[PDB]
This record gives C-alpha cells, sequence and structure tokens, in this order.
C-alpha cells in the first residue's frame, strides 16, 4: 500500500518544496477569512508518498494523454488542500467526490498558489476551522497539504462560471480564472507526490 518517506531538512528535494510553498503566498481576496493570517509558514515534515499501484494508474493514464497531445502529457506540480488528504494519500484522487457544482464543474482543483490550497484545508471556505479551536485562523494545531504531480494534458482555458462533467472534447483539463484554477475530471490524473505539515506563523 501507501508507505510515508520523510524527507531530511538537508536534502535539496526537501527545500526545493518548501521554497515553492514559501514563496508561494499571497494575500486573498477575503482578508484572511479562510485560511487565516500569515505572511509565512513552519514547514514541519515533508512526506513522499510511495504507492506503486498509485504510480502505476497515473503513468498509465499519462501515456493515454500523451498521445492525444502530440506526445506531451504537460505536467505541473501543484498544490492541493483538503479535509480528505488521508483518503487521497491511500487510495488517490477520486473525482466521484466531485459533482455538478463548482465554479468549473465537477473535477478536482488545484492552484499554484499554496495560500490558495490553504484556504481549502479546513473545508470549503475554510470551513469551521481547526477541530480543536474552530479558528481558520489557528497557529497551533498543525495543517497538511499536498503538492501534486498533475497531468494536464491539453487544458481549455474558462473565463467564466460553467458547470462541466468532464473536460471539452480533445482536452484533458480546465484552467478556469474566475488567479488560475487547474481542474482535472478524473483523479488518475494527478499523483500526491509530497505530504506537508506545517502551520500558519502568527506575523511579527
Ligand atoms: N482544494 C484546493 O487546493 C483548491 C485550490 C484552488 C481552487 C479550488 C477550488 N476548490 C474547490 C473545492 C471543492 C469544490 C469545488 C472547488 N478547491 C480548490
Ligand atoms: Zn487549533
Amino acid at each position: 500500500g501507501t508507505i510515508l518517506l520523510d524527507l531530511a531538512p538537508e536534502d535539496k528535494e526537501y527545500q526545493s518544496v518548501e521554497e515553492e510553498m514559501q514563496s508561494t503566498i499571497r494575500e486573498h481576496r477575503d482578508g484572511g477569512n479562510a485560511g487565516g493570517i500569515f505572511n509565512r509558514y513552519n514547514v514541519i515534515r515533508i512526506q513522499k508518498v510511495v504507492n506503486k499501484k498509485l504510480r502505476e494508474r497515473f503513468c498509465h493514464r499519462q501515456k493515454e494523454v500523451s498521445e492525444e497531445n502530440h506526445n506531451h502529457h504537460n505536467e505541473r506540480m501543484l498544490f492541493h488542500g483538503s479535509p480528505f488528504i488521508n483518503a487521497i494519500i491511500h487510495k488517490g484522487f477520486d473525482e466521484r467526490h466531485a459533482y455538478i457544482g463548482g465554479m468549473f464543474g465537477a473535477g478536482i482543483y488545484f492552484a499554484e498558489n499554496s495560500s490558495k490550497s490553504n484556504q481549502y484545508v479546513y473545508g470549503i471556505g475554510g470551513g469551521t476551522g481547526c477541530p480543536t479551536h474552530k479558528d481558520r485562523s489557528c497557529y497551533i494545531c498543525h495543517r497538511q497539504m499536498l503538492f501534486c504531480r498533475v497531468t494536464l494534458g491539453k487544458s481549455f482555458l474558462q473565463f467564466s462560471t460553467m458547470k462541466m462533467a468532464h473536460a471539452p472534447p480533445g482536452h484533458h483539463s480546465v484552467i478556469g480564472r474566475p488567479y488560475a484554477e487547474y481542474v482535472i475530471y478524473r483523479g488518475e490524473q494527478a499523483y500526491p507526490e509530497y505530504l506537508i505539515t506545517y502551520q500558519i506563523m502568527k506575523p511579527e
């Protein structure tokens, strides 16, 4: 099944993941309501998700996609926040949890900004925050997010709300602009490469 492999802080791979996370923090339109108020994270663990079965499913789909995107699977590293991170790392992403709704339909959504994914760690709009304090801006409780390999193939650009069930004909993903939201409609188009444990930090 799934094995979690810790990365050591001295490892350039750990450093690369933390740098992508810290450097993509931005101020959000909701004034910090969903994800909290912070300028940086305290990254306290980075694990690689190792699952031969899940990896085989992802590579098999990459091969299907490359054939339709002129030998390119167009992979991007993107963040994903979710209260269901335990199911994802054990069973993989699953589009069946995505229903006709959402700004860009029944897909799984990813962000270039780690702070955007941090808004979804405790639910839509941050839910009711952490389980212990019910605080969307909790500095105590440890959070987790994923940094994923996402097979985008041929992306379709969308600039208004729609409720698509699948990507348009001949396409494999939707890049939606309400900052871009990257949407796939098959769970096997994302691999949960890194599981990051972190806190948001109080501003100084
Ligand atoms: Zn808390």
